[PDB]
DNA sequence: GGGTTTCCACTTATTCACCTTTTTAG
DNA sequence: CCTAAAAAGGTGAATAAGTGGAAACC
């Protein structure tokens, strides 16, 4: 199929990135080149979804990046026009949202060709100060006279189930925890999980609310910090997260991980999860999913 | 035809996904 | 006692984000 367009922006919000590029150049007239865009990169065994997103917009070119990654990549000026038409009518609500606003600014300072003219470089600059990781060392050099405007923080909740199996199909986990306990010796316990850096805080705080259960749990690395969304009480992993992606398709191999999951859901629903079988058969499913396909 | 646009190969750091065991709740 | 639910603990890598070089093109 094709796919639908908040889903899309759901999985854009969690996966995509826009570009602007500022390039040090002999051969342009203003001394520097520029390219824009819109690029999702992912690992090979999804390919699909990318060719899926380019045949339903119908622009970007895909590559290869490294050999087990490929990317679709979008900066051919006219196609565009494309992507900001699908994110004006559905509009991302994390903080990309505010990247989505510079790619746009820097999209008007080209569309009136405004970037031949130094003073034309000057604003994407000013604009790319602000985008994604900034300027360049090079680049603050280049213009230590510039000054650009504080970002304000985005803050705009989930707008539906589409967006959230888009977003769930690029952060989500669907996990079989196989925990020591022993007569049996194994305790069953699915886990729902949907992981996110603190800047997005507040729609992480929304899902509790906006799924009717889970809690937030607080997670580090190094000086790094981030949040998980999580589930582990089964009737509302089999009442309340399952139907949601079954009226709200996921993509990606994380559709079949999300089906082997439903397949240990309804197995501990009928208490199989406590005979030595059924134990076997979960084994097996468990084995099979994520890392393991 | 040559200044600019587009494409394609390729790289890098950390926010993701995914994993295990222990402890507490019921 | 027994089983479920949550906490405690951990990290490899698929992401986000970016770069070099050059052919395609107006
Ligand atoms: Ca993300
Ligand atoms: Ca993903």
């Amino acid at each position: 199929e094709s796919i639908n367009p908040w889903i899309l922006t759901g999985f854009a919000d969690a996966e995509g990135s826009f570009l602007l590029r500022i390039r040090n150049n002999n051969k342009s007239s203003v001394g520097y080149s520029t390219e824009l865009g819109f690029q999702i990169t992912l690992h090979n065994k999804d390919k699909s979804i990318l060719e899926n997103i380019q045949s339903t917009w119908k622009v970007g070119v895909i590559a290869n990046s490294g050999d087990n990654a490929v990317s679709l990549k979008v900066t051919r000026f006219e196609d565009l026009k494309v992507i900001i038409d699908h994110f004006e009518k559905y509009p991302l609500i994390t903080q990309k949202l505010g990247d989505y606003k510079l790619f746009k600014q820097a999209f008007s300072v080209m569309e009136n060709k405004e970037h031949l003219k130094e003073n034309g470089i000057k604003e994407l600059v000013r604009i790319k100060a602000k985008l994604n990781w900034g300027l360049t060392d090079e680049l603050k050099k280049a213009f230590p006279e510039n000054i650009s405007k504080e970002r304000s923080l985005i803050n705009k909740n989930i707008p539906n189930f589409k967006w959230l199996a888009g977003f769930t199909s690029g952060e989500g986990n669907f996990f079989v925890n196989l925990i020591k306990s022993s007569k049996l010796g194994v305790q069953v316990q699915l886990r729902f999980t949907i992981t996110q850096h603190i800047k997005d805080k507040n729609l992480m705080n929304s899902l509790i609310t906006y799924l009717g259960c889970g809690y937030i749990t607080e997670k580090n690395k190094s000086e790094f910090s981030w949040l998980d969304f999580s589930v582990t009480k089964f009737s509302d992993i089999n009442d309340k997260i399952i139907p949601v992606f079954q009226e709200n398709t996921l993509i990606g191999v994380k559709l079949e991980d999300f089906e082997d999951w439903c397949k240990v859901a309804k197995l501990i629903e009928e208490k199989k999860h406590l005979t030595e079988s059924g134990l076997d058969e979960i084994k097996k499913i468990k084995l099979n999913m994520n890392k393991g396909r």
